[PDB]
């Protein structure tokens, strides 16, 4: 049996202490692997901070470096699991399976989804075929790449999707079907190393819409953000106001990253406009990447290249 | 043949002034109806402003009250057309068709989509079956409701979609197939009358995400916003910093609307959280409804109901 | 509280007879209404037959004509529920809610979806706002119209979808949100009355695909089918072999309905091809409408209109 | 510049002789590569036969074996392009790009899509990064794997999709963005060799629905089909009739493959039922694979393994 450690970052996703009420809630899990529960942190994912995500990443790198650990499963709130997951997707230097699992319904609710999600997560974490596939998010019978997956619906069980990238694999009838391998850098082939890191750069996200305010750029600049991700209109389009706001930020050495608020797609290069473009990274993902990029360089050209390859 | 007035708000979406380059680029349109072209404004949809959308709404109410006008087609940029169309969805007091048409590829590009989207738009605007359906957005053989449709992809022609609500109808083989009638208030049954208004209450949208800063709330507040739409994590989840920013906003007379960044779904009521909830209006749609709501009242009970019924 | 009759057609979708295991498995249901359980039939939906669906339709018309019955919930297998539900969509002459509920995971499975789907189904059936919406299929927090909904995936819980038409509504946080009203004929406004019928005209579905054989047409014909629904390539495209098979069918009194295997969309009229076109009814829905149509007439002009209006 | 040969299998997809009217319709193509037009065959894809697909596969293998050919582009009707493409996906022993391209609108129609599709196809065919990605189908800015892509809508421009597998890459702003590499065997790592093959086994497809006829199995058996692909209900579910029909076929040495009519998903193994299961192959794909499998063996276990790895 695989040795899999399950790290909890909040309350239980299955069962009625903490990561243990969970490990007991689903017995069948002990047939897939010899599990070990660890309550790494404990809060609503909307309260998950880069500092904790950074600790989580270091903890997991540490665990995976040992031979008595075959893979890691992380229970996490669904709201920002995509942010936390993409962070480790870029900072865990191991081919060992790293699976984030979440639930849309409380563990006490009727037809709660946590129990089946955990089981699937553990199955995927211990399966030999799961190696070297980057960080994954398992829920609702699907396996999504941390780089593509995102919560697309506020409240439905099937919320996680990668509309244009699809899923890596699915788990049907207790069998894992692997469909794709993502064509991007990650985990073992990533330049973002978190060994010795203590904090991350400040990157805020500004929305683009009709009449968007130029003053929020100022506020961001005045609070010393090292980077600004712009959840732009359409393909990162910027209004005159947003442009004056970006030009201003670019003078102060702030890195401007143009993404989209649409939800999917490529924000293509465009020299007529300020900042860099996010490729197919959505705002939440673009922010995690922009931060890690800055722990390496401030060179606009190198960062752009990261965004086209990570 | 129907009398359709084509209103342009930017450059031409068909052909190589402006609204006439457009009307002559697709002669086939003169077969579906008698068209008159009016260049209402001229700028990229990312620079379209509430003040102008306001004038558009009045210009459209004015045209539709005329016996020699059976419907209106409005060419608009794809980036914010959902904002503008929804604005008119709530303010045009007529059952005559109001069809916004856009184009994802430049008029002079290879396989430009504008010619066809315009033809379908005119056909929809002139069809007698199109009456009383609310404002529509026509593009890529589909007819979406202004209340549900949104640009889901940055650069694809099939970008417009209402994942959970579908399309009101479609146009295949030069024929309109009507599938749905939205079960919401709009146009002739809407209480929002902006006849005479010059400016609308200021509403900003703040993003929800790990480490989101309280200071962005302080900034919007200090600049006099009257309402803040929150593109929250998951179902309008708020961090301790966003909650503090929301309470500060409430203590300063700013109305708070909790939406979601996910892109789809329902943000449910939560007695344990501050502010109102957006039902299924995404951030961009929510901002439009809240602005209009604030010209009428600041009563949270009343505004909440608007968001459950419009 | 509403009076809801739960009709079972197979085993229980909730709990560990049959319809009572079900009603006692989800006590919360007794809170939404007063339920009476009736085991109508008992077999897997892949073995559900037109003759039984016919009896179900009459049993449902019978119950709904009673003042002590406010609505009906019908448990059914997921495999052919779209066929059965659409049958009742066209034959139940009542505005009272008729909600089919299914479950993708066995009742005793980990994270079984039946308990919740049943609760939502009962809530939808009993809500006063649910009247006059046509037959509904409730599962996975969604309410799809019997006319558009279809099982799009073999094994996932989110299998039910109407890609182009969306859901009539959804159930989030124990609340129903109604998004659409289908713009089609059904129930109280349907001409299809099957009161008293025992058997329906025989209709087969033949697939369209490279090298498809003419002999399958000969076979259906020789066995006395009255109608052939063609799950064609693309927009009901036919090969020279399928055309020959269709002409043979026409020369033998079999009505030909051209649909599509793609899974979505409109099959448009084509004067240059044989047979009728299915509008946007998929093969399985088309078969149901054609059978019912044939109990009324064989007039192609009339049947074509049914397919554009039901 | 890459040397790319464009093989036409029908009329032109762009422009107003044959593959030449097409090569002239889009000049920009000559900037991406030194192209050579060849009219391989000439008919409506719904009339495409395995014999021709087999010739096409041999022709392309022959072309790719030369150094003066860098990649191949095949214009094809949209109705069965997925069948033809999957065939070469399994029989072209080269890492050289093989791109199938199609158009949904006639080349003379307004906003015809062929011109942009061709250009994108050629770009993808000549780009060095496109090597070893299996056969691809380019249309509507998307790059889909022949193994996953399918026509999901009868008439819309965005019809091609792999709902659960997503696209391999997309082409936005004249730049190719590669997202996934499929995790299946194909082209250079495929055991299906067509060198010397003259014909393919007979495989027909039978639909599964309420009241499905057992006689079509007999008809298929009596016409000597070597294989039967079953577009089953839900997850390849079989009614009593279909089971008697399969048992009958299994006695006569016919290979029974259970797929689904739903459109997506896994048909899982199930020993309680007859035949083999198609994994995530849809009927059209399962038929192409079943035929090629039979040109190698009739062993039920080896064929099943093919279906879980190809």
């Amino acid at each position: 049996l695989p040795n899999i450690v399950i790290l909890a970052t909040g309350g239980t996703i299955a069962g009625s202490l903490g990561v243990d009420t969970l490990i007991n809630a689903v017995p069948e899990v002990k047939k897939l692997a010899n599990v070990k529960g660890e309550q790494f942190s404990n809060m609503a994912s909307e309260n998950m901070t880069g500092d904790v995500v950074l600790k989580l990443s270091q903890r997991v790198n540490e665990l995976l470096a040992r031979d008595d650990v075959d893979g890691v499963v992380i229970t996490h709130g669904t709201d920002t699991v995509e942010e936390s997951a993409y962070f480790l997707h870029l900072t865990v230097k191991s081919d060992k399976p790293v699976v984030f699992v979440a639930a849309m319904r409380p563990a006490t609710a009727i037809s709660a989804d946590g129990p089946m999600n955990l089981l699937e997560a553990v199955r995927v974490a211990g399966d030999k075929q799961s190696r070297g596939r980057g960080v994954m998010v398992v829920i609702n019978d699907r396996i999504g790449s941390a780089r593509y997956i995102t919560k697309t619906n506020a409240s439905t069980l099937d919320t996680f999707r990668a509309n244009e990238e699809g899923y890596l694999g699915v788990i049907i009838g207790n069998r894992i079907y692997y469909q794709n391998r993502i064509d991007k850098l990650h985990t073992t082939r990533s330049v973002f190393d978190v060994r010795g890191l203590t904090s991350l750069p400040k990157v805020d996200i500004l929305y683009g819409y009709q009449d968007d305010p130029e003053y929020l750029y100022d506020a961001a600049i005045q609070h010393g953000v090292k980077g600004i991700v712009y959840a732009g209109m359409g393909a990162g389009s910027v209004s005159v106001r947003g442009i004056a706001g970006m030009r201003k930020a670019l003078e102060k050495g702030v890195v401007v990253m143009r993404s989209t608020r649409t939800g999917n797609g490529i924000v293509p290069p465009d020299e007529e406009l300020p900042g860099l473009v996010s490729d197919s990274l959505n705002p939440a993902h673009a922010r995690i990447l922009l931060m890690l990029a800055l722990t390496r360089t401030s060179d606009p050209k190198v960062i752009q290249e990261y965004f086209h390859t990570y």
